[PDB]
DNA sequence: GGGTTTCCACTTATTCAACCTTTTAG
DNA sequence: CCTAAAAGGTTGAATAAGTGGAAACC
């Protein structure tokens, strides 16, 4: 059942799932040795085709696809269509460092929209554009354009620009989660909620924000051999009594995310009723757990 | 139909989400 | 003593990003 997606839930959900592309491949058939390929791309658990569907239907654009075993896709490399990618981010802007990378792949339409990619000073320039986009030059793109490149990028400092963005990007890089900590209580098992939002730590301002957007949570630094991250979360339980439920109460999360929002509800209601202090209250927790985040079927 | 664009199957890197246990706060 | 909150992680790919191959187009 295709249904049309808030333009502001989009930008939020492509800020915490999209990725942009610029493809410079050597083409033997190609007059200048290299053909190119721009677009944006979207890749989600095959649980949550209805987003994708969703989208290609409110943008009008894309072509939904397999990927690998347990995802799915919506790829845009169409080039027509990547004007409404383009007229959809200038009207309703992404906010992660993200926007660079949007940046950098109009700059690229433009080098294509004059058809200089059909040049080799034009591929050239695609070069220099890629060198700052995503993960950069690959190393065949590196041995065939030896030049010392600038590869700085703009640094990002854009406010959350309405709470609609947020539920968005909490569709995306979200958590909803209940954490049942073993004690030696004589119901041996406390019932902990937590909320989560992760995000790479280049974006720490914004993530740093949203204790001051929410009035509740803290910011936990994780890092692993050179990578390094951060989690937004909330455990304590009359903030999310009165600050995260009700908020996503009031802005809605798409997908199969808000599902576990509203099953993480129900066992915050039964907290509420102390009965997370019974056998039989622990128990539905327990089966309400089951069947949340990756082990939901459907 | 030659050069170019678009699509579709599928993979690589590593940024997510989701999952744990131990310790501290109240 | 008791429960709740925070601290302190780990796991593993539903990560973000990218690739190989060719059909479709004009
Ligand atoms: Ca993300
Ligand atoms: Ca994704
Ligand atoms: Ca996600
Ligand atoms: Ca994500």
């Amino acid at each position: 059942r295709r249904e049309s997606i808030n333009p502001w839930i989009l930008t939020g959900f492509a800020d915490a799932e999209g990725s942009f592309l610029l493809r410079i491949r050597k083409n033997n058939k190609s007059s200048v040795g290299y053909s190119t390929e721009l677009g944006f791309q979207i890749t989600l658990h095959n649980k949550d085709k209805s987003i994708l569907e969703n989208i290609q239907s409110t943008w009008g654009v894309g072509v939904i696809a397999n990927s690998g075993d347990n995802a799915v896709s919506l790829k845009v490399t169409r080039f027509e269509d990547l004007k409404v990618i383009i007229d959809h981010f200038e009207k309703y802007p992404l906010i992660t460092q993200k926007y660079a990378d949007y940046m950098l792949f109009k700059q690229a339409f433009n080098v294509m929209e004059n058809k200089e990619h059909l040049t080799i000073e034009g591929i050239k320039e695609l070069v220099r554009i890629k060198a700052k986009l995503n993960w950069g030059l690959t190393d065949e793109l590196k041995k065939a354009f030896p030049e010392i490149i600038s590869k700085e990028r703009s640094l990002i400092n854009k406010n959350i620009p309405n709470f609609k963005w947020l539920a968005g990007f909490t569709s995306g890089d979200g958590c909803f989660f209940v954490n049942l900590i073993k004690s030696k209580s004589k119901l041996g098992v406390q019932v902990q909620l937590v909320f989560s939002i992760t995000q790479h730590i280049r974006d720490k301002n914004l993530m740093n924000s949203l204790i001051t957007y929410l009035g509740c949570g803290y910011i936990k630094k994780k890092n692993k051999s050179e990578f390094s991250w951060l989690d937004f979360v909330v455990t304590k339980f009359s903030d999310i009594r009165d600050k995260i439920i009700p908020f996503f109460q009031e802005y809605t999360l798409i997908g199969t995310k808000l599902k576990d929002f509203e099953d993480w509800c129900k066992v915050a209601k039964l907290i509420e009723e102390k009965k997370h202090l019974t056998e039989e209250g622990l128990d539905e927790i327990k089966k309400i757990k089951l069947n949340m985040n990756k082990g939901r079927v459907f």
